[PDB]
């Protein structure tokens, strides 16, 4: 089912700030090589793409890629099957896909000088970090070790090169500025649903506490848990007796309470072990991270919330990776997202696209 | 008219290579913080988006952004009007839009360490360059100085912030590897037309000399001229008597003459002066660069080619900037591109 009919499509930039270099710009002096002198730089802006079907229904969906990724992951799978962008435009939702600040078509703040440095000011760090193919293989649970697949895997085997090519580094932009850009987007588009992934899990939770327009969250395998300030439960270290999960993000309880006002679903794939797994660091990391999220959701529900954890194996889907929405069964994964939208009345009424 | 009917859409990665770190990867060791140890990295790959109409008519178009840009510039204008992607899908062409290696969704090659450095090897330079808003204002000929517009301007005034936000740095990926990625895309697509802009002007010319599937080129304000090796004409310096245009790219004549086998059109907007202008460096730069391109096109035609220069004011369009395809009259600019495709049979199956 590849055909798509759009009432309109396009893209735009939103958010960000400006920084300035020293002095004044003289149009008579050679402009190349580029100089910081007299410069204004736009930094930390976000790229947004939208596609609106004919006669939209329900709330628009905002798909927010995980760490080191772009909106590509919602457009197509590594082997070329339709991504959730196409599937949900066909499902009659207006679909927004973003490249957050520091990723893809979002801004990478660098100037004339060492990476990220504007004269004496470090806007982002010159030293970068970036996962290897091997680190991503085990992070994404293709298998327990690079080159190996779980026998039940839903990964599109044969398209490893395509898959890993979509991943890259992120400069050290503050999470505050990333959240700020998406808050501005959701304010502009109206009531909407956030669909997040991995690193954008905690960021989407934060956006919701700042923006009443977020009416629901579906988070695919969020990477960082969130708790009210001062009320982070003790969580055991990993099986290696040394490592820990990502330090949970703490927000003031007045903001945390807003998470109890909308439906929230965390979706996990397969092959996260139940038992401690000292031989496979990322498998063990996912075990304890999933547990931490269970405690986070419990805190939301004790405030009157509607927060749930969906393990795809319990719904009859086996072998999903950390990217269920590009796996071979992503149509069945999409159906469960449609079910969430229908359960909570988020697919109702004629809707108009605006930003 | 914003409606579009797509038989299919999607995106993929193509091209690139791999580099490796030292040692072995042990899955029992902490994976975070990320390490180069035992690492394989995919670098210099290109992002490609495609949209195919129902019943495509004529060759697919490959829209290739200029320097510091992305495929966004073909999707929408800064004020939110349809870009050439929509306009030419409506015109029944399959449309490819790329983010070249180093830009947008293309790969930026960096690792665990100083930007661009893999252990002791510099894959790209740690020191970056990037235009300011001020430099882009005058490069793009919005006006002669930042904050000023030419009075005839087709720029979408009021949307300056949207416009400049689309621009950014490019790492020092070799032009050879950028050309390589697009050659591989042209192999994948089959016969096609390249529609280039500024920095990708010279790169698209190079691609055509390596890819016979390029059946035509339309280049919006190419930034670097190209000549047969040993046959670069002397070109005068700029009015400040010290600056020069970008050193022209030289290729073997036997590659260069492949450019004579396909139609090629260079498109220039407005407000490039005829007189030397010492007060306005980028205006003078565009004057001498347009002249160099005129000699480049002459070299192609001397070899039996079909190369031409279209000044938009001669076609009745006044006030265009360096981005005619996002200006307020971009529908009329698009009509001139359709005219080129029709003249050369590139809108026919
Ligand atoms: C890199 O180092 C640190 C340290 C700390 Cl404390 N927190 C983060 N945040 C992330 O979500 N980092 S991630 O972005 O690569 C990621 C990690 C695990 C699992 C998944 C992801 C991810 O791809 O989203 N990264
Ligand atoms: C920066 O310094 C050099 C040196 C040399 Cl030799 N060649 C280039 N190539 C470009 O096209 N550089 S550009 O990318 O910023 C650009 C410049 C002028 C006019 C237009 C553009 C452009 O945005 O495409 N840049």
């Amino acid at each position: 089912k590849r055909k798509v009919v759009l009432a309109e499509q396009g893209s735009f930039y939103i958010g960000g700030r400006t920084v300035t270099g020293p002095g004044k710009f003289d149009p008579s002096k050679p402009v190349i090589p580029y100089s910081n002198e007299g410069a204004t730089f736009y930094i930390n802006q976000m790229y947004v793409n939208f596609q609106a079907p004919v006669r939209p229904r329900g709330l628009p969906l905002v798909f927010w890629h995980g760490g080191g990724l772009t909106g590509h992951i919602w457009e197509s799978t590594p082997d070329g099957r339709p991504g959730f962008q196409t599937l949900f435009v066909q499902d009659r939702h207006t679909v927004y896909t973003i490249d957050q600040p520091g990723r893809g078509r979002g801004n990478i703040p660098t100037f004339n000088g060492p990476f990220g440095q504007l004269e004496e000011e470090s806007i982002v760090n010159t030293v970068t970090g970036n996962s290897s193919k091997e680190g991503a293989w085990v992070r994404d649970r293709l298998g327990p070790a690079p080159g190996q697949f779980f026998e039940n895997s839903q990964f599109p085997r044969g398209y490893e090169d395509n898959y890993f090519k979509e991943m890259g580094f992120s400069p050290s932009i503050s999470s505050d500025e990333i959240v700020d850009a998406v808050v501005k987007l959701v304010t502009h588009i109206g009531p909407c649903v956030l669909v997040t992934h991995s690193a954008s899990g905690v960021l989407g939770m934060r956006v919701a506490t700042h923006a009443k327009n977020v009416r629901g969250i579906v988070a695919y395998e969020p990477a960082t848990s969130i708790f009210p300030k001062g009320k982070v439960p003790e969580i055991p270290p990993l099986a290696d007796k040394k490592s820990q999960i990502f330090p949970p993000f703490e927000i003031q309880e007045s903001y945390f309470k807003k998470l109890a006002k909308i439906p929230i679903q965390f979706v996990f794939g397969d092959n996260i072990p139940k038992n401690p797994k000292s031989a496979y660091w990322f498998l063990d990391w996912w075990r304890v991270t999933r547990y931490a999220h269970s405690l986070s959701l419990e805190a939301i529900n004790k405030l009157g919330g509607q927060a749930s954890l969906l393990d795809l194996p319990t719904a009859g889907l086996r072998g999903n990776t950390h990217f269920p929405f590009t796996d071979r069964n992503n149509v069945q994964v999409a159906s469960l997202l449609s079910d969430f939208l229908g359960k909570h009345g988020l697919d109702q009424n004629e809707s108009l696209e605006h930003h």
